[PDB]
Formats: C-alpha cells, structure tokens, sequence
C-alpha cells in the first residue's frame, strides 16, 4: 500500500550480518525496511566454507602481520549475491583506498536500483577479486576501521534518504543553527527573528547563517559553489559584521 | 588478566541504544568490550521524559519541515552521563557541520580516556545546547545520515584500534595490493616478488605500490607529506614506469 516504485535492493556480503540489524530494525531505515522501500539481504562467507572449522581468513603472499579474507568462500558468497540480484546490480567494495564518499557521490550511488556491498575484514581482500568482482571501490572517509560493515551501513543510510517515501546541504552549504523550547536556556535567548512570524525575514536569516557558518568552518566548500546574487549579498553582510 | 590500563570509557546519548550492539557484540570491538579494554555505556533521552507519551522531539522556532531533539530530556541525559563519567570527559556532538574526521583526528580523540558522544536525530539539537554542553563538534564525512548513531559507532571503532591490546596509513599513504591463495585466480597471477621470500625486495615493492596507488588515486595526500629519500626514489620510479 505504501508507494514504492523507486524501492532499493541492497545485497551485503559480511562475516557479521547481525551488525546490520542496527539499520534494518531501528529508526527511519528500519521503517523503510518494514515498508518495503528498502531491502537489505546478507550473505555470510562463513556459510560458503567447506572445512570443519569454517575458515574465512588466509595468509598473504609475501608475509606480514595481517591476514586477508579467504578467496573461495568470499568469491562464492559474492557470486550468490550476484545471482540473487540479477541484471544491473553494481558491486561496491568499501575500503580506505576507495573514492571518497560525499553527498554528491551518495546521490550518484542512489541512482542504482540494486547494489551489492562487499564488507572486508582483516587486511581486506585479494587484489584480483577487486579486479574481477568489484565495480567500484569507495571510502567513507580518511580513517581505518575494523571492518567494512560500518562503512556499508553508513552508505545504506545515506542512500536510503533519497528513496522517495523514506523521509542546508541541498545547496552545498552547512546548515543554520536551530532552536526549540524553552525561549531562554541558561541565559541564552532565541534570536528574535525566529519568533517574529515573518517567513521571508526568517528564510534570509537562516540562509545568511548557513553562509556565515560555511565560511567560518569550511571555507573550501564555498570555493566549489557558484553563489546566487542573494547568497553573495548575505555572505558579504555576514563577513562585514564579523570584521565589525 | 588481560592488560588494560589504557582502557577507554565511552558514554553515548542515543534514542536507539540497541544500535550499538553492532559494535559491542561483534568482532574486534566486541572482543575489546568483553576484555574490558573498551566500555560503552548508553543513556536514552526517552528515559528522561515525564509525559505519558515519552516525547523526545520538539518544534523549531521559526517553523520549517523538521523537528529537533527536545531540550529537557536530552539535557538531563547528558548531565547524567557527565555525572557517571566524572572529571575529564570530553563531550562530542556528531553532525555534518563538525570538524571533519580523519586518521590524525582519530589519534587525537584517542588520547582521551573518557568520551561522551551525543547522537542527534531529526534536524539535530538546539544550538544553545551545543554552546552549553558540547566540547567539540565532529563530522565523519560530507554526507547526511538519519542520525548520529552510525557516526558515533564509526568514531568508537576508529579510536578503539588505538587502544593497546585491541588489535600503509601509518605513513600517510594508501595501502599496497595484497594477495592470498590461489597462486592463479581467473588467469591473474601473484606478483613473483611476493613469493620470492626476499623480505627487503618485498618491502620495497609494497612501498612502491603504496606510493603509486596514492599518486594515482589521491594525489593531494602526497602534497601533505615530506617523503623520505627512499619514498622519493620509489615514487619517481613508479611514475616513470607509468609514462613508459
Ligand atoms: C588495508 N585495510 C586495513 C583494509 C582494507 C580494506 C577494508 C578494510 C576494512 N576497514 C575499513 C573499510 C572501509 C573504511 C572506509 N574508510 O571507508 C575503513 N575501514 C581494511
Ligand atoms: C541538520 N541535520 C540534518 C543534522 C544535524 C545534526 C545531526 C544529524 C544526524 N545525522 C548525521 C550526523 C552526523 C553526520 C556526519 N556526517 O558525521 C551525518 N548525519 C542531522
């Protein structure tokens, strides 16, 4: 009954599929799953092992302190996910060596109706599997985590927001400050304009604050933008008041 | 019995504390928790409400489509976490408007023995709470998620790796490719040097590959580095071979 149509299917390859309950069972993403706007399906390489101890790691050629994902169980899990996905599924590997995710990249990834996310553990996966099985390698940021599961979940959450029905950044700026009750909090008052009921004055104040915040915190983000006439004016005003 | 000492305590304020099972119950972080190297303690603003329906959101002054976290339950939850933490706990708010996390920032945050992480939902929290309760505002990347929980979990995982006992980036470079069995995979062979047993040749090959990979994928990362004599040489060699 809930209108889908732009529903999204996401296959996940992970040694710890139960981690994905954090997004499939709670909040907005949990609702998206319940309403069939989002489907997350997990395959565990451990289920594709054949030895008694269900071995899923293997030693790197050339030595070193780390292990890699064992090729055969991982490869078989990926092939099974691909078979379930059918035609048109893009296979994504999350790693610190990948293309850096930003909101633009999220909107690009969100254009896919089917994704398969491969979650590496240990020191990652065999380079030849990346060559033969992986379409795109992405990073959620310049830091190292214990597995690709949190990055995969982060990507799912980010793209889920663009699925119709699931739900100032949209303009490439940081957001303005927001206020709610009470009118006075530890001596700090709400900006009078927000309680004026003057919608146009409130819009312009918020936009001016967003411009000022972006300039002060992330000035490089401004360089990437072609500001509107109005934005140029409000930013100039904010900068003048800062130097005043 | 497991040596701790540099153990870390992390308080979390979240409307969905059960999401944090994804890190406290599984993998390396799950082991860290079991071994008392890492403690994660959650407070839910819903438990600090007094009305019949346990209301945790509130309307923004000045209108708009979104809601904010209700101040009183959130504020009381934060104060309770602070009381439990005692002296010296840094309070962190995760938002897209915060300082961008990278590995350097992770190592800085990891110097804290106590952290409190505040997870915003809806359109975030009252600006005056950020002023009065929050020490530092951090972002895990330039994208928007449905809540601060995945960013909080991402930060916990990243900093947990620096807790002694819990466990090429360390040099500011991307990692080299790695290989494991089989020797031939879909016609693709393992680089002969990795099966040569010549440790010095293998080290230099890996370093050269890391330099080449960083140059090709993330050249800006190289600008931030003062390369060693050896790194300058191997990078020059890799670049020469690319133009050859
Ligand atoms: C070489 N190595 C340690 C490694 C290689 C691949 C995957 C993993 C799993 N960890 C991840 C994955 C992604 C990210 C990210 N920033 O998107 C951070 N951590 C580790
Ligand atoms: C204004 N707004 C929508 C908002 C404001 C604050 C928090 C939140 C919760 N969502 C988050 C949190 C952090 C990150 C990050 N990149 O670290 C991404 N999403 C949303």
């Amino acid at each position: 009954l809930v209108p889908r149509g732009s529903h999204m299917w996401i296959g996940v390859i992970s040694l710890f599929p139960e981690m994905f309950k954090a997004i499939t069972e709670f909040g907005v993403t949990g609702r998206a799953v319940k309403h069939n706007l989002l489907k997350v399906e997990c395959w565990n390489p451990r289920d594709f092992t054949f030895d008694k101890h269900k071995t899923v790691d293997d030693r790197p050629y050339g030595g070193g302190p780390g292990m890699l994902m064992m090729v055969q169980p991982l490869r078989d899990a990926i092939h099974t996910a691909k078979a379930a996905a059918g035609e048109g599924a893009k296979v994504i590997y999350l790693s610190p060596q990948g293309r850096k995710l930003d909101q633009g990249g999220v909107t690009e990834l969100a254009q896919n109706q089917k994704l398969i996310l491969v979650c590496g553990r240990y020191e990652g996966i065999d380079e030849r599997l990346i060559q033969t099985e992986i379409d795109e390698e992405w990073s959620i940021g310049d830091y190292v985590l214990t597995g690709g599961e949190l990055p995969a979940m982060t990507l799912i959450d980010a793209v889920a927001r663009f699925i119709p029905g699931v739900l100032s950044f949209a303009d490439g700026l940081l957001d303005c400050p927001h206020y709610t009750r009470p009118e006075v909090l530890e001596g700090l008052t709400v900006p009078p304009v927000l309680m004026s009921g003057h919608h146009e004055e409130i819009r312009k104040w918020r936009l001016k604050q967003s411009l000022q915040r972006t300039w002060l915190r992330r000035p490089e983000l401004l360089e990437g933008l072609a500001l509107t006439d109005e934005q140029r004016k409000l930013l100039k005003e904010a900068q003048a008041e800062h130097n005043s």
